[PDB]
């Protein structure tokens, strides 16, 4: 399926590993230049030879950056843009009695990381895409968690409505149980045998399944689907 | 419908005016001793010479304060301690290209309103209620907007999750269209018209009729309710 | 609270045992006349007899009624119109799918259909015949006993689930045509409230994973998060809310009664 | 993208025309032989040539079939695995309830029978069918062509709407079945979408409120935020990535596909 994404510009953020990363690898194979980040600069580094050779063709710019910080964010958007003059897909991906436990401060925090973070990232892009009349964003999204997750799930609903006269389409990809560096990690933190007893699939989804269905949401044969939010799990939401 | 209110104690906030005031009322009613706030004094003043003339064997605190400061909440809290020795029931009522308009001040501004509002004076009343093994809260429930009633929502489910096992439930409530200070404010800041035409009962709301539903969710008739926010709207979610 | 439904003539259907049973009681003891039917004789008249004791100020009226069918169905409408003359509040409870098989290409045409025609057109049809006469008089209420499955399927029901789903829908599309006449429809569903079909349901699912009753009940309430089983009077007072003049703003929704089910 | 299709033996229904036609196009040309069908013969024909020529690599077998049929549906089936041995894809795709009436009460038993064996069962019954036979070679792709209606329910829609809420329910109880066998079951809702159906739906609509077709298109369109009508191809794009290989860990949901409408 020819997805139209030749010469793209991508942004992805979180891309130096997991699922960012394989979105990526995944974009810069339909043909799209890429701006990958990351805070970890070593991890980016790694990252980065990974694509740059494995597609020799493509440009890959690299910044390292928090995207959760207003002023990174600011930058890594600045710098996009006088780099490649355009930047066309966004993939928001960063990371996200108990309850009477947390605190206001505990809250805030939280709202001022990933919340915020896809909000002012998207806010940032905008004006860009409307200029171009080109535009895919797509969002990556357990107390804190959920709340944030519902938050962005209605923004993308509201923005979406509001940007689709400007053929700027913005959708959602919900995880199920995806095998990344943090979910080797949280269950080294055998379990995995009662988290697979979960998922209809009996199987835990590979990085590579996660990034096809973003990839087609970024592509020109998306062109009329926006405001959605999409479960990508397993079955796990059955 | 015998609800077994006599006697409890219901903290309602925004309770000068509209809803939270025909709330207060109807709980009154019920026989609940009340603790009825505000910021305006003498709006809330008014409230209160209304409501202990109409219900003179019913006990009426009176508390100015913000629900949207921290400190403000956790004094109207222990105001009402002090005063009653338990709070029963929480009914949370607080006041609520464009998009890429919006600032991160803007934003979080926002949180620190009515979602931080009702999560803060949430985690302030559950210790109390989980003591008694009694509690209800009621949380009354545009893209601002949107996403914080989004992020609400989904805060009601994980909260009533946790503390069900404590007899403390937690809903939520969503109005359409009612009759209340505010609306006939923002249709005079005919156009009404094209309101009833919009809601399938051809009719706006009455604060009478949006109270109702609160009080049965705030009464032990409900005891088997928890979780879940309900419209009550005239058909609009239709 | 009061519920205005003094003298209201309420037709509650499968009121014979069970849920619709508890409905009624509390119906009639907010000052109700109403309707009641069941299949078989002997169980409605034990119901009756108990409701005339109870209740003897509240004229009741029952029926033996399969709300299945057509005939029995469009009888029991005019059969209520005889006695009242008008018909005021309907909950339309009725057997769904069975609990034999969940499997699903093991179901043929002839299983679905039957579901089909059972409780989803039961109610569908019972309400196609009450809302000419609540739109008369401008005052009705519905109330569509219903079931959790219809938002979050389980495994043990693929038809009801299916079956739910519609009559949610069904639900929203009725309550936005009848809106503006004050007949309001509404649906509830139930998550684990301890009735006969419960228990009986109980039982079989014991028997067939080889386990015990008890054991199984122990297994769905640590899905519960208010970790107790429903009771048919905590499940009738939001019914019979919703069938009062003070639910009179409130149509077009389905309902979770489940101790937290949907929040789980 | 390399959808993993070379060769796959799908079958769509109602492919005549409209979405279904533009879907089978689609799958040809991502090395998909295909069975196609349709109840009228003079326009499966039309379609069967316009694809034969168009894709002669690829093996095109068209059978005339009305898929609310058992028989024919069974029959369909049959001769799609003796020609092919096997079948990889199904695309449940046939006509929903009719647009005449939408006034509940004016619905009797019939009409509801009807619908429900019309697309409902159909779906339902097709998928029991191809079920087995996509279990034993454990690779599977079943895409269920519903409508938003099935979420959103509408004025002109209250059958429609029921059918399509149930097939939704349909579709997540049957995934979490047939998960563990590599056989993936999804929906999709279009929006709008211009086929024959949509413009004779147009057509009729305007006689009917006494308005002509563009002005019902003009209303339509300032009720989505796009701003426009989808096309069959932009709508046969998704059903062909959730047919592939690709969304390999996709199965469960519905999704809108619908330019905004469901935001809005
Ligand atoms: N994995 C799953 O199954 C699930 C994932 N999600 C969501 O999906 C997204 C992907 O998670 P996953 O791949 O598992 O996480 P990983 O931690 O495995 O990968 C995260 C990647 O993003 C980078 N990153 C994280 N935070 C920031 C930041 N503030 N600024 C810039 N880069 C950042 C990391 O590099 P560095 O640390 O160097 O910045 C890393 O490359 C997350 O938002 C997560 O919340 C939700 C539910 C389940
Ligand atoms: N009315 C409607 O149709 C709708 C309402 N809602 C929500 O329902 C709730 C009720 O709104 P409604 O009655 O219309 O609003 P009104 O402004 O008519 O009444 C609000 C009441 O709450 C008080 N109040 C407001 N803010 C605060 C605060 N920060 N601290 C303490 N008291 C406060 C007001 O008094 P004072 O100003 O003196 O404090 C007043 O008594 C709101 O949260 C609103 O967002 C949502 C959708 C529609
Ligand atoms: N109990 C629960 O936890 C749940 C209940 N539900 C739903 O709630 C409703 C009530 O169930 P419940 O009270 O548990 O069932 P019970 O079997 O315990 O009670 C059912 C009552 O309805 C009568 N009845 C059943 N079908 C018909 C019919 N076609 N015509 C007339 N009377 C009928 C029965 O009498 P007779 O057999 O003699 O007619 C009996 O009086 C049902 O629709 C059920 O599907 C859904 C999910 C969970
Ligand atoms: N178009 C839209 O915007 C919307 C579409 N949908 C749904 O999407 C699906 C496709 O609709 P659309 O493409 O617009 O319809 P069209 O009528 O334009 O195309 C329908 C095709 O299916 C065939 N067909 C219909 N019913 C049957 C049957 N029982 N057996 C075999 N073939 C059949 C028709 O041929 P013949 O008549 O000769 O059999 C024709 O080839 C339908 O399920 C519809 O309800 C839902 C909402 C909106
Ligand atoms: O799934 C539902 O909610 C149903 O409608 C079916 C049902 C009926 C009775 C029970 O005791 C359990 C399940
Ligand atoms: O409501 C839906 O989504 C449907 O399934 C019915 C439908 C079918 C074709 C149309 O052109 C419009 C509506």
């Amino acid at each position: 399926m020819d997805l139209g994404l030749k010469d793209k510009v991508a942004l992805i953020t979180g891309s130096s590993a997991g699922i960012g990363f394989t979105i990526a690898e995944k974009l810069a194979e339909e043909g799209c230049h890429l701006i990958i980040c990351g805070r970890n600069s070593q991890r980016l580094e790694q990252a980065y030879q990974s694509l740059a050779q494995a597609y020799p063709a493509q440009q890959i710019l690299r910044l390292v950056a928090d995207v959760h910080q207003a002023q990174d964010s600011e930058q890594l958007i600045q710098d996009s843009l006088n780099q490649y003059g355009k930047i066309d897909i966004l993939v928001n991906n960063s990371e996200g009695n108990l309850i009477e436990n947390l605190s206001d401060e505990d809250w805030l925090n939280v709202f001022q990381g990933k919340l915020i973070g896809y909000i002012r990232l998207t806010n940032l892009v905008l004006p860009i895409m409307k200029k171009q009349h080109w535009g895919r964003i797509v969002n990556i999204i357990l107390v804190k968690s959920g709340v944030v997750n519902a938050a962005l799930m209605n923004f993308t609903k509201s923005v979406a409505r509001q940007t689709a006269p400007y053929n700027v389409l913005i959708n959602s990809v919900n995880p199920g149980v995806i095998d990344t560096p943090r979910h080797r990690e949280y269950l080294e933190i055998l379990i995995r045998e009662r988290i697979l007893k979960t998922i209809p699939m009996n199987r835990i989804g590979t990085t590579e399944e996660f990034a096809n269905l973003v990839v087609f949401l970024a592509s020109e044969c998306a062109s009329y689907i926006t405001g959605i939010t999409i479960p990508l799990d397993g079955g796990l939401s059955s």
